[PDB]
């Protein structure tokens, strides 16, 4: 305890260490680091002072000693950066699958040791800190993020902006210190929610006998019949040692804050411990947390394989992980997804990662699913490395030779098992006996896979697409992954008094609307003295003007106010008079705030001062890509619209300007220019960013880039003026046209070949390949899955290499189709060798019109022996509990339906089944695990890197047991009558009736710049007969503390042993779409009753800071 207070006190002082950026362009550099205790952040002051970096300690997942990091690996042979493991350590932090890393280089080995032990305690105390203290640190984090920390007092509009950044919009405007800021927060959170229906509930206070009456009458906490128990419960909440030495008391607002806190969670934390009693059934009786292609960080085709993903999965409590082993460059296999562009990591590194992390989250057994493409020698090296590195951790022999069933999880604690094909006794080949020429159309069975490039027909940039060639088709995806600068210089505003009036308007509106100081100013070009300038500044509610003289005399420039000092640049003049007063119109004034320009949009490619809705729509409908956009002024003042194309249709939204800001819905920006720049970087509508500014120039040049056998149409007659020129008549189609800049193209017409003609005497015929493909009847299950954009029928295509490339791409081929004149796609590869490979294989596809296993590795396979699935062995003496079978999603669906589900249940009570996603989910999306689980499948393998609903259900299921990774399947479903498609199979199992009312929410996260308009979807997920969804209405412009109207919900669950209660918070955005904000999913068996908090998670299932709902939940039958 004293050691902890000593430790924390030392790091708030600090330490200096070198930083290895997770960015390549950057070169390592040093800074000082410290732990602001009042907020629990790791801040790194750049140099002993200014604060330039920060990490929230609550996001730290691992503090790892050594140089084990990607950053470190980027400089491991550079001798300038070959540090020492003793001097290096790594913080892994974040709330997504791919954790962020802080890779640091210290000097002492007790320096690193204190930090590591400091953060370890800090991490644990921050995470379990009582909620009033977490709120208190959040309030400080918001505070130390504006002008406060300096003046120690923030403005009143700083508050408006900070509140909007935390999802709260005050109706209209209404300096403050932290104590007053925290007072305002607590008062706002309570006032905004005093309307919630709370029968139990002018800052009154609730006492001990009152809180005890609550816990008992409403919360069903029977322990609270002991008063001293509640006493501590209330003191475990407040955590103020003052006010403690008297009877505990809550204020009303502290009671409401309690109702929202993790201390009031709907989730019974008693189910967070392992129940060792439930860990004694055969392995086949457990749901086992399982990962598919564990090495991958992203999609299945081109993402990075990472050691870090193994560590993340095992630390999320995953127990069955997957290794895809291929022959490596040095006799040691590599791991990556075969036949793709995913990066390769080394088998040896993976094993050490697995060793280091397999039992941090759980003592329970780990299963390595080994997809093996290695030669016999590399299989031997694997077998040798498994045995050496894992030692007694590896399972090498059965637990019970006379058993008739798999061993229990308890019997396999701290064991790692190998799942791998096994030789028949005395054979050199697996007894493999399944004959299936139903070759799945996926990237495994394709002819060639790769990334190739396609010119965008609108901006003429090359973009990468995934290409897949099969034996008859090419599938391609959607695209993959001086003074004039100064704010105070406004240039020429007008040519006469119009410019003076514009300057007076700009300066006046700025000063009035912002309460700007005297001396606020702008500079413009002089309307009266050419080459000179005019300074305008605010003084006594009036605008003052003075001439700034300019002289190019004797070579160098000379700027000066009349009768005043001479300066070399306009910047120097202004910078000087912002520090000491000028004299102007007999007045003394120091320049202060620069007046910003407000109409920078007026010269942008996308801006149209005069344009109707109908004209904008006609313009954008000429553009065959989504993200075509323009901004138009509207007929009413201070009003604009964005017009943009999405899903082949045109949409519009109004942008209103209110003073020095602009608004789009509730999203506030500084200017139209800043607004558009924001939505070029972030999506505006669904996943659509603003990409192409549409004006006359852009429209003219659309689809103009073809090269292969191009035709053009003569617009006029042309008589050859030289012997190398073509002669032709109006409307003539000139063929095979070679296009070049400089005004002259080359083509065939009238018998003459490749003669020159004027470029602007023709229009280029349309290349239909530039148009969007019809995507409505496109194959849902191509090798590309949901990423598919287009299909080409190879026998109807022709291919030709362009030897000179095009558009700064050296390696280009052209696909055409003889029966569709002028249809052509130009396609670039990254290398001449890649180009040659694609061309030869495509052309070959067109001209068509029609495993040994090392004993040393085999010996390590004790259980989890893969055999072809034999439905007829189910229930007979021929079923071997050591044999297992794997099921690709689509095959598994054939067994988890009404017809075969009960027999799949029978199989799974004795033997393991592994389910994994279909090959076509190249995007690493996940299938629904519940229909697999409810038929007793144990190894339901999901892409852990993907933040979708299947992974949210996975982490929810394994919440029972605290993510130990094994959950005992309930006895009712290991009954032989249990049928997931027949609730009559359950017999008289008591059902469960849930009544819920969503009362309010706090600290909801944002989805962009606006303020969310949230609604809550409540779901029960189990068998089909139990599954249903309900939702609340959305509330307007509030994520910080919304409350919802009355809408009582009822759910009835016939099988509460396989049932999940799921809460999803959505926002209704301005386009009437519904966007995920947060979620919490629970097994129904762990639900408490009463007025309960619902602590909210992100889509990766990480705890959000403070975010929660308050519900009223009643469960029947009564406990
Ligand atoms: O890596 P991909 O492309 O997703 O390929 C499938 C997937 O990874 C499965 O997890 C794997 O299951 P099993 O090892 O459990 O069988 C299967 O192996 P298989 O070809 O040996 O059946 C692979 O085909
Ligand atoms: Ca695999
Ligand atoms: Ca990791």
């Amino acid at each position: 305890q004293a050691e902890v207070l000593h430790l924390c006190r030392s790091l708030e002082v600090g330490t200096v260490m070198t930083l290895f950026y997770s960015k390549k362009s950057q070169r390592p550099e040093r800074k000082t680091f410290q732990v602001k205790l009042e907020t629990r952040q790791i801040t790194w002051s750049r140099g002993a002072d200014k604060i330039e970096g920060s990490i929230d300690i609550r996001e730290i997942k691992e503090i790892r000693p050594g140089k084990t990091s990607r950053d470190f690996d980027r400089y491991q042979e550079d001798p300038a950066f070959r540090p020492d493991q003793s001097h290096c350590f790594v913080i892994l932090y974040g709330m997504e699958f791919r954790l962020k890393t802080l890779s640091l280089q210290a000097t002492s080995e007790d320096e690193v040791n204190m930090w590591i032990k400091g953060l370890t305690w800090l991490m644990e105390d921050t995470l379990q800190a009582a909620t009033p203290l977490q709120i208190e640190r959040w309030l400080r984090k918001q505070f130390y993020s504006v002008d406060r920390n300096r003046e120690d007092r923030i403005s009143a509009k700083d508050l408006k902006n900070m509140l909007s950044q935390v999802n709260y919009r005050v109706p209209n405007m209404r300096d403050i210190t932290y104590g007053q800021f925290a007072q305002l927060y607590r008062s706002l959170m309570y006032s905004a929610q005093k309307t919630m229906d709370l029968p139990f509930l002018e800052l009154c206070q609730v006492s001990l006998s009152e809180f005890q009456q609550f816990l008992l009458e409403y919360q069903g906490e029977l322990w609270a019949v002991d008063r001293l128990q509640v006493q501590e419960f209330m003191l475990s909440f407040l955590r103020d040692p003052l006010r403690e030495i008297e009877e505990p008391y809550f204020f009303l607002d502290e009671l409401v804050t309690f109702l929202f806190s993790k201390e009031n969670s709907v989730w019974n934390s008693q189910l967070d411990a392992v129940c060792p009693e439930t860990m004694n059934n055969p392995l086949s009786h457990y749901w086992i947390s399982s990962s598919h292609n564990t090495y991958l960080t992203g999609d299945q085709f081109s993402s990075e394989s990472s050691l870090e993903a193994y560590a993340r999965c095992l630390r999320m409590g995953c127990r069955c992980i997957e290794l895809d082993c291929w022959d490596g460059p040095d006799g040691m296999p590599v791991i990556y997804h075969g036949h793709t562009l995913t990066t390769k990591i080394k088998f040896s590194d993976v094993l050490h990662t697995i060793k280091e992390h397999a039992f941090v989250a759980s003592e329970y057994p780990v299963i390595l699913s080994i997809e093996d493409h290695c030669s016999i020698a590399q299989q031997r090296n694997m077998a040798q490395h498994f045995r050496k590195v894992l030692g007694d951790t590896l399972l090498t022999k059965p637990v019970d030779i006379a058993a008739d069933g798999l061993p229990s999880p308890n019997q396999l604690k701290r064991k790692i098992l190998i799942k791998h094909k096994k030789l028949a006794e005395g054979s050199a080949y697996e007894e493999v006996p399944t004959s299936v020429m139903y070759s799945e159309n996926d990237i495994s069975n394709s002819i060639k896979n790769g990334i190739l490039y396609l010119e965008d027909p609108v901006n003429h940039e090359w973009y990468p697409h995934y290409f897949v060639l099969t034996s008859s088709k090419i599938y391609y995806s959607e695209e993959t992954s001086l003074h004039s600068s100064e704010k105070w210089f406004h240039g020429k505003l007008g040519a006469g008094r119009d410019g003076r009036h514009i300057a007076e308007r700009l300066l006046t509106e700025y000063c009035i609307e912002t309460g700007a100081p005297d001396g606020s100013f702008l500079v413009r070009e002089s309307e009266t003295f050419v080459g000179d300038y005019t300074l305008s500044f605010w003084r006594n509610g009036k605008v003052q003007h003075c001439r700034i003289h300019s002289r190019q005399d004797a070579g160098t420039p000379k700027f000066f106010l009349t009768d005043n000092l001479v300066f070399d640049s306009l910047y120097d003049l202004i910078t000087h008079y912002q520090q000491v007063p000028l004299r102007c119109n007999e007045f003394e004034m120091r320049l202060s705030e620069p007046v910003p320009q407000t109409n920078a949009h007026e010269s942008k490619e996308w801006y149209h001062a005069s344009l109707t809705r109908a004209q904008a729509e006609h313009m954008l409908m000429r553009v065959p890509r989504d993200g075509a956009f323009l901004v138009r002024k509207r007929n009413e003042p201070n009003s604009y619209a964005i017009s943009f194309r999405a899903e082949g249709k045109i949409k519009h939204c109004r942008v209103q300007q209110e003073g020095q800001t602009v608004m789009l819905g509730n999203s506030e920006f500084d200017s139209l220019v800043d607004l558009i720049s924001y939505y070029e970087k972030h999506p505006l509508y669904r996943k659509m960013k603003l990409r192409y500014p549409i004006n006359e120039e852009a429209l003219e040049k659309i689809g103009s880039g073809s090269t292969f056998k191009c035709a053009v149409k003569a617009l006029f007659d042309y008589k050859a003026q030289r012997e190398d020129e073509l002669t032709f008549t109006k409307s003539a189609i000139i063929q095979n046209v070679e296009k070049q800049d400089g005004g002259w193209w080359r083509g065939d017409y009238g018998g003459k070949k490749q003669l020159w003609f004027p470029s602007n005497y023709v229009e280029e015929m349309i290349n239909p390949a530039i148009l969007e493909p019809e995507r409505e009847h496109l194959d849902e299950n191509s090798p590309l899955g949901d990423l598919l954009r287009g299909v080409l029928d190879v026998p109807a295509c022709q291919i030709a290499i362009r030897p000179e490339g095009k558009n700064n791409r050296l390696f280009v081929f052209s696909i055409s189709m003889p029966s569709v004149a002028q249809w052509s796609l130009d396609v670039a590869a990254d290398s001449q060798e890649e180009l040659q490979d694609w061309v030869k294989k495509i052309r070959e596809v067109a001209q068509t019109a029609d495993k040994k296993i090392a004993l040393e590795l085999s010996e390590l396979v004790v259980y989890c022996r893969p055999v072809p699935f034999d439905e007829e062995k189910i229930g007979t003496e021929r079923a071997c509990y050591r044999d297992m079978s794997s099921f690709p999603e689509t095959k598994a669906e054939k067994y988890v339906n009404k017809a075969k589900g009960k027999k799949f249940l029978q199989y799974n009570r004795l033997q393991l089944s592994r389910i994994y996603p279909k090959g076509q989910r190249l995007d690493s999306s996940n299938y629904d695990p519940l229909p697999m689980w409810i038929c007793g499948s144990q190894l339901v393998a999901l892409n852990f890197q993907t933040p979708d609903k299947p992974m949210q259900m996975n982490q929810a299921l394994f919440m029972a047991g605290g993510h130990c990774g094994y959950v005992l399947q309930p006895s009712t479903m290991r009954d032989e009558a249990f049928d997931p498609f027949d609730k009559s199979s359950l017999r008289g199992l008591e059902p469960c009736v849930i009544c819920i009312e969503v009362l309010g929410a706090r600290h909801l996260p944002k989805n962009g710049r606006g303020i969310v308009c949230p609604f809550v979807e409540i779901e029960v997920a189990g068998a089909e007969y139990d599954s249903t969804k309900q939702k609340t209405e959305f509330v307007v412009d509030n994520g910080l503390n919304p409350v919802w109207p009355a809408k009582p919900f009822h759910f009835q669950i016939s099988n509460p042993e396989f049932a999940f209660l799921r809460f999803v918070v959505y926002e209704e955005d301005m386009f009437s779409d519904q966007n995920f904000l947060a979620q919490a999913t629970f097994p129904v068996k762990g639900l408490k009753t009463g007025y309960r908090a619902v602590p909210l998670k992100n889509n990766y299932s990480e705890d959000l800071e403070l975010a929660s709902l308050l519900i009223k939940i009643d469960i029947f039958p009564a406990k």
